[PDB]
C-alpha cells in the first residue's frame, strides 16, 4: 500500500505529526476538542445576546435561573429575526462545516498513517510517547526496503526526510532573515516595532505556497517559468495582482475575524484576570523570534527544546530592568487600595449587616483585583544584577545574537532588541486582537511594492537536490551568527 | 536506678525516641494532641449526626446557629435511642480507654528517660534539638561506667546500641527484600500493583514479633522450638492457624475501621482540594519504597536524610513522563470552565442582584473549583527533559536501583516500576481507605500458604551476637544493589 | 553656577541620590506620593471617626453607601466640636505645612542638579538608569576642570567624593560598632535584646550631627573646642544637657507619635494578614544588622548588592531551626479548623440557604484565616540539613561574623545572634510600633551617662584630611572581620 503515495512531502509531514502529537487517538481528540470549542464559543454567544432576558436576572420569593431563559420557541424566533445575527451564523455555519469536512477527510489519511506505524516500523501506539524522533527515523530509513516508498531516489537517507518535512519553512526562514517581508515598523512615539502575527504569516504562505495560483506548481517544484529572468516584471506584476487580491479579501472578512478573536480573548482569558493576573506579564518567545533563531533543517521539537533551555535565563535578564515609575505606582496604588480594603474587611467581619449594603460586595471585589494586579507589577526586592553571565547563558541556548550584544550587555538598545525576541503575553494578546485590522493594510501597502525583489529571491536562490526537489539554498547569507544544528 | 532494666531494647528505643521528638514536652503534647483528635472527630461526627436537625438550617427575622442545635437533653435522648449508634460509641469509648491507659503508663516510663537524660548524660531538655544523636550516642557509650547499665556484656559498643534499636527493623527489611511476604499483585487492567499499607505492616508485626504467640520469646530470643528443623510442619501449622485467627479478627473488626478511615481522611483532606488540589498531586516515597530502599542497620533520620536529599530529583524525574490524555482534558475543560465563569463573573460584578438568583453561588463555586484543578494537571510548557542524569542524582542518595535502569531511563518500564517507590499522595489516600477491606484477604488467602517459608527464615537467618541477643542476619542476600551505610 | 557651593558634601549627596532616584522625574513623584500618603491617612481616619454613623450601616427597600455618610455641613459641624480631635488636626496640619515646605525648598534645589546632570556631565535624564554609579563618578572627576567645583583643593578624587558623601555614616558605623551606643539590652525572659530602630538613629544623629547646638560647626568641621581635653567634664555635661531635653521632647511628642504608628500599620499590614500571611513571616536583614555589616567608605547600593546575595542562603540557614512546638501547634490548629470548615463549605455547597444563618459568613471567613495562617508555620516535610557550608556562602557575602561561629553553627548560641543581624518582619513591625515609647527612655536613662565616653571618641578619632575636611577615623578598631571592600 505504500508505493503509490506520490506526495512523500505531505506523508512524511504526517508521519512526523502523528508522532508528535503522541499518537492516533489523542491527535483526534485534540481535534474533535478544537471543533466543539469553536462550535461552544458561537453557541454560546448567541444565547447570551438572544435567550437570556436580563430583566428578571438583575432584579427589576427567590428567583431561579431558569426563570430568566427563555423558552425554546420565543427564544428561536428572537434568533431567526435578528437579520444581523442569522447572517453571521450562517457565516459561521458554513467554515465550521468546511473545518469538519476537513477534519473527516484528514481521519481517513491518518488511519494510513497509524496502520504504518503498527506494521511497517513495528512500533506499537503505545510506544510512541517512548520514541525519541531519532528512533523513529531510523526505523523509516533502515527499512526501506520492506514498504519501498521510494524507489525512484537509489536510497533514502535523513537529510532526505529533513528536506521532505521542511521544504517550506526553511524558505520561510530565508525570507524572514534576508528582510524580504514587512514586518518592521517605525512608529511615533514607540520607535521601532516588529509586528508578526499568524495572520500574517498564513497570509505569507496563502501568498507564496498554498492554491492553485502559488509559486510552487504541485507541491515540490515551483513553476519553471519562474526560473527564467526575461520575465521578471510581469511575473513581479502578477504577483503583486495576486497579493492585492488577498489583501482585498482580509479586508472585507475583517469584522468577522475581529469578532471572532475579540469573542476568544474575552473567553479565554478574562478569568486570569481575576484570578492570576501575574500570568500576562510573564514573557514567551515570539513569532518572530521563532523564525529568527531557527537554524536551516531544524524541526519544530528540536528548536522547541532550545527555546526551553533558553526561558529561564532570559526571564532572568529581562527582570534585571528596573522599571521606576511602573513600580512607584504599582506600590502606591497598592497602599490605597489595601487601606481601603482593610476597612471594608474589619467592617465586614465585626457586624455581617454591611455586607447587605448596595455596593460593598462590588467595591470589595474592584479592591482586591486592583491590589492583585498591583502587588504584581513590584519586583523582589533583594534579587541579584548580573546582566553579563545571562547573555551568555542564553547564547549557549538560542545561537544567535546581534554582535553589539556582548560587551554592551545592560543598556537601553539591548533590551529593546531582545524584547522584539522575548515579547509579554499582554503585548502577544493585544497584537493578536488587532491583526485582522493591521494585516490587509500590511499586504496591500507594503508587501505589495515587494513583488518584484521576492521574484529575484526564488530565482536565485532555489536549488535542485537529487531525489528530493526544489530546496531552498542554505546558510550562505552569513548575515545571522553562529550554527551548531 | 539505671542497672535493673532487663529490657534495653525497650530503654535503647525511648532514649532515641524522646531525642527523635525533640524532648520530653514536645512528646507529652504529641501524645495529648492524639488523643484529642480522635475525641474530636467521634464527638463532632457524633454532635452532626444528632444534635443538628438541618430543617430550620436549609430554611425550610434571621435565624442563629443556635436555634438549629437541639438543647442537650433532647439531644442526650436522640443519641440514646439510635441502638446502632450507641454500639458504635461504646466500642470507640473503650478503645480510646485503652489508648489513654496505655499513654499515662508511658508518661511514668519517659519521664525516667528524662531523667536519665539530665543526670546521667549531663544533657540539659534545652540542648536536645541541638545535639545530633551520633553526640548522645557518645555520650551514652563512653559514660557506660557511671550508669552501668550493661554489665554482662563486657563493655558497650554503637553496633549494641544499633542492634538493640532496629532488631525488628532488620527483621522486616529482610523478609520484605526477599519477597517472603505477599506485597504484589496481579490485577486485570492494571498490571503489577504493589499493595503495602500501615494495616498490613501492624498486622505483620503483631502476627511474627508482638503478643504472648509469636515468634520471640521475651523480647530478644525467638523460642528455641523455631531453631530445631525437626518440627518445621508443625509450627507452620500452628503459625497458620494464627495467621487466620488474626485475619479472621480483622474480618470481623473491618466496618468500625473503615468508618474511622473515611472519617478521618474527610476531616483531614476534604479542605485541601477547596483551597488547593494541587497539593494531592505531589508524590511521597510509599511505605514499600522505605522497606526496599532502606540499609540494614539504619536509624529513622539516617534513611529519612537520603530520602530527603532525592526528593526534588525524584520529582523532576517523574514529571518528565508528559500524560498527553490528560493534558488535553485538562486543558479543554479549563477552557469551557472558565468560559462559563468569566461571564458569571463580570454579570456579577455589573449588577449584583444576580447573586440572589438560586444556583449562581454554588454555580460559581464549583466552577471555580473545576478551574482550579483542571489546572493543576497542566505542566510548565518550558520544561527540560533530562532523564539521564536524573536516575544519577537519584541513585546517588537513595543506594539502590534495579540493574536495568541506567541504560533505558526513558522507558515506559521503568517509570512503572519506579512509581512504585514514589507513589502518588492521593493513591496513598485511597489505598489507605481500602486497607481495613484488603487487609483480612491478604492475611487468609495470601499469607497463610508461606507459613511455612518464613519458618525456614527464621531458622536459616538467624544470628546469635553475644551480649545483643537473636538478630537477623545481615545482606547476605545480595538480591540489592550498592550500599555505603 | 557651580562654582559657589560651599557646601560640597550637600551637593555630593544631592547628585547621588537622584541618580539612586532613577531621575528627576521619579523623585518628585515619589515625594508626591508620600505627602499625599500622610494626607490620605490623616483625612481617612478623621472621616471614619466624624463623618460615618455605623447606626443605618449595621442595620440598627436596600440601603445605599451615602447613607449613612453625614452630610459636609454636619460632618464638618462634628468634626469642630471634638475637642480631642482639633487639637491634634491642628498639630498634624503644621507638621504637613513644615514638610510641604521642605518639599518645596527641596525641589529648586534638584532641578539644578538635574541641570548639573544634563549639561556638566551631558547625561540625559533617560541614560540614568543604564549607567552605573562608577561612570557617573568617572565623569563627574574627569571633567572637574569646566564645571571647577572644587578648585582650593588641587584636583578631585574617587576618594574625596566617597569622603564627601559618607562623612556621617563612617561615624554612625564606628559609634555603633564600638558599643558607644546603649542598643544592647537585658530582658527577663529573652535575655539579649538588640534594640535599634528608626526613631533611636534619627535621635542620635539629631543629637550629634544636626542641630546649631551640635558637635559639628558648619558641616565638616566639629567645632574646636571638642579638640582640646582640658573641658572633657563640661563638654559631657552640656552634651548629657542636651541630651536629656531631646529626649524629653520626645517623651511629649510620644502620644502622637504612637497614634501615627498604630495608624500606618494598620492602613499598611492589616490586609496582607489576611491574604498572605506567610509574607510577615520572611525575614529582612535588621538596622543594626545594616550597621554592624557595612564597611567603612561604603555606599547604600553598595551594601544592599552584597545584603541581596546573601538573602537567599541565610534564608536557607535560619529556616534549619526546626521549632517543634510551633509546629505541632499549627498542624493541630489547621487539622481542626478545617475539619470544621469542611463542614461548613459542604453545607454552604448542598443547600445555600446556610449562608443567611447569622454567623456563618464571619465562622467561614475567620476559619478560612485561621487554616492560612497556621500552614505558614509547617515547613517542607522534605527540605535538607547543610548548616555548615550556608555560614560559608554567607560570610563568603556579608564579610562579617563573629570569629566563635565556624565551628559550632548547629547551636543555639550563633542562631540567637544571628536572629538580631537577619530578624523577622514582624518583630520588625512590632519594635517599630513600640519605637515611640521605649526611645525616650532608652535616650534619658542609657545614653545621657554615656556622654563622657562619646566626647572622648570625637576627640581621638577624629582625622583631619586635606581639602575634604574632619573625617572620622578608618578601620583601626580592630573589632570586626575580613573586609575586601
Ligand atoms: C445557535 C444555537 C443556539 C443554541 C442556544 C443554546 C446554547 C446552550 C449552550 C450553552 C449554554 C450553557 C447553559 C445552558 C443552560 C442550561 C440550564 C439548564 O439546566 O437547563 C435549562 C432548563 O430550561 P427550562 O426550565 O426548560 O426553561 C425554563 C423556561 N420557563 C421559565 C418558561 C419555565
Ligand atoms: C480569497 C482567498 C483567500 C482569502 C481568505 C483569507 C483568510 C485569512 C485568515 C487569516 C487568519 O486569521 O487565519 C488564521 C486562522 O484562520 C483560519 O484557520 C481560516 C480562516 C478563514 C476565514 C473565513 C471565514 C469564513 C468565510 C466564508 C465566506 C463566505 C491562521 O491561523 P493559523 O494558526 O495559521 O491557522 C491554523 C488553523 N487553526 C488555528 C484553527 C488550527
Ligand atoms: C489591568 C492590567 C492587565 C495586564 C497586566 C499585565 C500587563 C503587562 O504587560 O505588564 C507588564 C508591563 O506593564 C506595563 O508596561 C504597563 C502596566 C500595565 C498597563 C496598564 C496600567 C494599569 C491599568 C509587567 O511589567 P514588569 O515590571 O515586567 O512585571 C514583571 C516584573 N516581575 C516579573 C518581576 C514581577
Ligand atoms: O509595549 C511595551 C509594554 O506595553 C505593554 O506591556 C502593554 C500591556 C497592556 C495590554 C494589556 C492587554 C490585555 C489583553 C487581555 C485582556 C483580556 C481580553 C479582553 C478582550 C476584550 C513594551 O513591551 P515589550 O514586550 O518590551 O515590547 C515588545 C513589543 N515589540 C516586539 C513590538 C517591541
Ligand atoms: C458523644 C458526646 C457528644 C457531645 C456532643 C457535643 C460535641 C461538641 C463538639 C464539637 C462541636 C463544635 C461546635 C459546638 C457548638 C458550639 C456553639 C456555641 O457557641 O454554643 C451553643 C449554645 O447552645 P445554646 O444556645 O445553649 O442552645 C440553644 C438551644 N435553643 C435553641 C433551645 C435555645
Ligand atoms: C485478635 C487480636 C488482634 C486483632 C486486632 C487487629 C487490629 C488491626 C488494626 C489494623 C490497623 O489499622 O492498625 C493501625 C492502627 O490501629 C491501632 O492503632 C489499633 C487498632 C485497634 C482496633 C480495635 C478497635 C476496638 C476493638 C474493641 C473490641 C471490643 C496501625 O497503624 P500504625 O500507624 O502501625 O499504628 C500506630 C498507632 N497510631 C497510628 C495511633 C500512632
Ligand atoms: O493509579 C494510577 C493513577 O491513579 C490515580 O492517580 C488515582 C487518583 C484519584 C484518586 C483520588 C482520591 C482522593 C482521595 C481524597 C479525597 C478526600 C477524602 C474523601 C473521603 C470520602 C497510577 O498512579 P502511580 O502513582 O503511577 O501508581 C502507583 C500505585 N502503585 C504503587 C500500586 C503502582
Ligand atoms: C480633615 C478633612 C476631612 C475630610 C473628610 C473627607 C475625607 C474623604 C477621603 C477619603 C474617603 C474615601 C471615601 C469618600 C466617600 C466617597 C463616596 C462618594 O462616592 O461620594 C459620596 C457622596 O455623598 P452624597 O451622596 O453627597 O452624601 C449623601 C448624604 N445624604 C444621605 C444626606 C444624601
Ligand atoms: C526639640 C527638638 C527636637 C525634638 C523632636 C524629636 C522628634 C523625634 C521623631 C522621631 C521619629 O520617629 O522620627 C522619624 C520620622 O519623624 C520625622 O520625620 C519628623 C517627626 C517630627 C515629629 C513632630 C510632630 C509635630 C510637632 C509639632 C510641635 C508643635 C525618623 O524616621 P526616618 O526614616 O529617620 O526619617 C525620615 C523621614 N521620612 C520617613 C518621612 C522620610
Ligand atoms: C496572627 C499571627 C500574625 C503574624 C504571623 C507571623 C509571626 C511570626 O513571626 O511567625 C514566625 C514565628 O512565630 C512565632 O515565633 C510565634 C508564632 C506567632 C505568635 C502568635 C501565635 C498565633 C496567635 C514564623 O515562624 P517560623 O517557623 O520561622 O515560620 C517560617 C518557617 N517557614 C518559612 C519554613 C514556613
Ligand atoms: O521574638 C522571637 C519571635 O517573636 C515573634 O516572632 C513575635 C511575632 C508576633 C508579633 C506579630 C506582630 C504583627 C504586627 C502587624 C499586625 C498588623 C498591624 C496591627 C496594628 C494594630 C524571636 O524572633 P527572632 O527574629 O529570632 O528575634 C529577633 C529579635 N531580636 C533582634 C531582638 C533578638
Amino acid at each position: 500500500p505504500w508505493h503509490h503515495i506520490e506526495n512523500l512531502d505531505l506523508f512524511f509531514s504526517r508521519v512526523y505529526n502523528l508522532h508528535q502529537k503522541n499518537g492516533f487517538t489523542c491527535m483526534l481528540i485534540g481535534e474533535i476538542f478544537e471543533l466543539m470549542q469553536f462550535l461552544f464559543v458561537v453557541a454560546f454567544t448567541t444565547f447570551l445576546v438572544s435567550c437570556v432576558d436580563y430583566d428578571i436576572l438583575f432584579a427589576n420569593v427567590k428567583v431561579t435561573l431558569p426563570d430568566a431563559f427563555l423558552p425554546a420557541q420565543v427564544c428561536s424566533a428572537r434568533i431567526q429575526e435578528n437579520g444581523s445575527l442569522i447572517t453571521i451564523l450562517v457565516i459561521a455555519g458554513v467554515f465550521w462545516i468546511h473545518r469538519l469536512i476537513k477534519f473527516i477527510y484528514n481521519i481517513c489519511c491518518y488511519w494510513e498513517i497509524h496502520s504504518f506505524y503498527l506494521h511497517a516500523l513495528r512500533i506499537p501506539m503505545s510506544a510512541l510517547p517512548y520514541c525519541t524522533w531519532q528512533e523513529v527515523q531510523a526505523r523509516i530509513v533502515q527499512t526501506q526496503k520492506e514498504h519501498q516508498i521510494c524507489i525512484h531516489k537509489r536510497e533514502l537517507t535523513e537529510l532526505d526526510i529533513y528536506h521532505r518535512i521542511l521544504r517550506f519553512q526553511n524558505y520561510m526562514v530565508a525570507l524572514v532573515n534576508k528582510s524580504l517581508l514587512p514586518l518592521r515598523f517605525r512608529l511615533p512615539g514607540l520607535g521601532e516595532a516588529v509586528f508578526f502575527t499568524r495572520g500574517l504569516k498564513y497570509n505569507f504562505e496563502l501568498i507564496l505556497f498554498w492554491g492553485p495560483g502559488s509559486l510552487f506548481l504541485n507541491e515540490w517544484s515551483l513553476k519553471a517559468e519562474y526560473k527564467r529572468g526575461g520575465q521578471r516584471l510581469e511575473l513581479a506584476q502578477r504577483l503583486s495582482n495576486r497579493i492585492l487580491w488577498i489583501g482585498i479579501a482580509n479586508f472585507l472578512l475583517c469584522p468577522l475575524i475581529l469578532i471572532w478573536q475579540i469573542l476568544y480573548a474575552f473567553f479565554s482569558y478574562a478569568e486570569v484576570l481575576k484570578r492570576e493576573p501575574g500570568a500576562l506579564g510573564a514573557r514567551c518567545w515570539s513569532l518572530y523570534g521563532r523564525c529568527y533563531l531557527r537554524h536551516f533543517n531544524e524541526l519544530e521539537h528540536e528548536l522547541q527544546s532550545r527555546l526551553n533551555r533558553g526561558y529561564k535565563p532570559a526571564s532572568k535578564y529581562m527582570n534585571c530592568f528596573l522599571s521606576p515609575l511602573l513600580t512607584l505606582l504599582a506600590k502606591n496604588g497598592a497602599f490605597f487600595a489595601g487601606s481601603i480594603l482593610a476597612v471594608l474587611i474589619a467592617l465586614t467581619i465585626y457586624d455581617e449587616d454591611v455586607l447587605a449594603v448596595e455596593h460593598v460586595l462590588t467595591t470589595v471585589t474592584l479592591l482586591g483585583v486592583t491590589v492583585t494586579v498591583c502587588r504584581s507589577f513590584i519586583p523582589d526586592q533583594h534579587m541579584v544584577f548580573c546582566p553579563e553571565q545571562l547573555l551568555r547563558v542564553i547564547l549557549a541556548h538560542i545561537h544567535y545574537m546581534p554582535d553589539h550584544w556582548q560587551g554592551n550587555a545592560h543598556r537601553s538598545q539591548t533590551r529593546d532588541e531582545f524584547a522584539q525576541l522575548f515579547q509579554y503575553k499582554a503585548v502577544f494578546i493585544l497584537e493578536e486582537l488587532l491583526s485582522p485590522i493591521v494585516t490587509p493594510l500590511i499586504l496591500i501597502f507594503c508587501l505589495r511594492p515587494r513583488a518584484l525583489e521576492i521574484i529575484d529571491f526564488f530565482r536565485n536562490f532555489t536549488v535542485e537536490v537529487v531525489g528530493v526537489g526544489d530546496t531552498c539554498s542554505f546558510a550562505q547569507m552569513d548575515v545571522r551568527q553562529h550554527g551548531h544544528p
